[PDB]
């Protein structure tokens, strides 16, 4: 059976879509340790979001599956009989899932604790991590997009996917000839609007563009939206996620009948403060639960927040330098051979990252007998599953194949880089595989990857659901 599986993967990898590409492909029976297939297994390749595999494992080792994150509100002393504080501080400690509703509930606590007036200023404190918002070699042109959100200790997560540091922009058509209506979402009165967008004739071509030009906090909307068109909604990032958090907290406070009389900006708790009075707090869910939106949808911001959180835990330093070493050391402590690894970030956005397919599989084996193996496993996309929180980035891949419902695997695509790595359980042993593609010249070789995963599922003794 093994001899023929090698022939089959050989033929699959002979696909025209892999022209000029290097492909690291490694397959291991995780019970025996038997290497079933290996090709360029020790070759160093960009992993794209397969890099999140290393990050997730290290966060579970360093922080633990029980770990949660806090946000709190702090005045120098409690409110008076008059119900007055001076300056107020919103303080974030790396919560990657902090919502607008979470800010409202803390605003309700500030009120219920007897504040009616903030006489001084409101500060957003994100000093728990450094203020290095983006990695060195990330591309400025990617910066308006949610996957390239700025990294902060204090960031507002949008929606049930928990997309951090962004706002939802909605563009609605009006009468033909009238400007389109732009709704900045949460960033209303925070980000600036530059609306050059017109409403086009009914049935005209849609040419609408929503940008944030580099080094500005301005949403620039150009082009035409047809009068008959459906509204356009787009997640766009903001400059200084903490400042937007501070902004939304200001409104949250005011909405809960707390008057803020001064300004909103960045600032850390003075330390001059003998014993700061905590007027509100919030605790995230635990890391094991947070791992699901993180890994299923491949959240870049979560990953980089987890790295800085690892840096804080191992070193007291919310820093890429500190957190990345912490990743490496945790993986080493896990029994992983990190020789072939180059860690430049936690998400895999960086083109400075290198893995090898042998390293990936090594980790997949080591993660399988870790105490946290089940929380880790549950976080991965499941091939062909309809439910977005189950199937994730694999929800519309491998449906009606032997892989559907069985293959748990992490994805990762950029220009010239694609990857699929994970597990294949079955009647004939549980397998770990890594498929890493670099240097191909068109569309990501996703069908080739599906083909391999599918064959392995068949080999593991599975059949397509009908
Ligand atoms: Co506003
Ligand atoms: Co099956």
């Amino acid at each position: 059976r093994l001899t023929e599986l090698r022939e089959d993967i050989d033929a699959i990898l002979e696909d025209p879509a892999l022209e000029g590409a290097v492909s690291g492909v490694v397959v291991v029976d995780t019970a025996t340790g038997e290497e079933l297939y290996s090709r360029d297994g020790g070759e160093q390749l960009l992993p794209a979001s397969n890099m999140k595999l290393f990050t997730a494992a290290a966060a579970l080792e360093v922080l633990g599956a029980d770990h949660s994150f806090g946000t709190e509100v702090a005045a120098e002393s409690a409110p008076g009989r008059r119900g007055e504080v001076q300056d107020l501080y919103l303080v974030g400690r790396g919560d990657p899932t902090l919502s607008a509703e979470d800010l409202d509930a803390m605003a309700a606590e500030v009120a219920a604790s007897g504040v009616r007036t903030v006489r001084g200023d409101l500060y957003a404190d994100d000093t728990w991590f450094d203020s290095e918002r983006l990695v060195d070699d990330w591309w400025p042109e990617d910066e308006p997009y949610a996957y390239s959100a700025q990294i902060s200790a204090l960031t507002v997560a949008h929606g049930e996917r928990f997309d951090t540091g962004v706002t939802e922009v909605s563009v609605t058509p009006a009468a033909e000839g009238e400007p389109a209506d732009v709704d900045l979402g949460a960033a209303e009165g925070y980000a600036e609007l530059d609306n050059r967008a017109v409403t086009g004739a009914a049935g005209s071509a849609n040419t609408l563009v929503i940008d944030r030009p580099v080094g500005t906090n301005t949403i620039a909307v150009t082009g035409s939206l047809p009068a008959d068109a459906a509204p356009v909604t787009a997640l766009r990032t903001v400059d200084e996620p903490a400042a937007l958090a501070g902004h939304l907290f200001e409104e949250a406070l005011e909405s809960n009948g707390v008057t803020v009389k001064g300004d909103v900006g960045l600032g850390g708790v003075p330390a001059d403060w003998q014993d700061a009075e905590v007027l509100a707090d919030h605790t995230s869910a635990e890391l094991s639960e947070i791992l699901v939106p993180f890994m299923k949808f491949s959240n870049n911001g979560h990953a980089e927040m987890l790295v800085k959180s690892i840096g804080q835990e191992t070193a007291g330093a919310g820093t890429w330098d500190a957190g990345l070493v912490g990743v490496e050391e945790a993986l080493s402590g896990l029994g992983v051979d990190t020789a072939g690894l180059v860690l430049n970030d936690g998400s895999g956005l960086s083109r400075g990252n290198l893995v090898t397919a042998d390293t990936v599989v090594d980790l997949l084996g080591q993660a399988g007998s870790a105490p946290w193996a089940q929380t880790w496993s549950a976080s991965l996309p499941v091939a062909g599953e309809s439910d977005p929180f189950v199937g994730g980035t694999l929800a519309n891949r491998m449906r009606g194949t032997a892989a559907e419902g069985v293959v748990e695997a992490k994805t990762g695509t950029m220009s010239g880089v694609s990857a699929l790595s994970g597990y294949v359980p079955g009647p004939e042993g549980e397998l770990a595989f890594s498929i890493v593609n670099n240097g191909h010249s068109g569309p990501a070789p996703l069908a080739v990857q599906d083909a391999i995963a599918v064959r392995l599922a068949e080999y593991a003794g599975h059949q397509a659901p009908e």
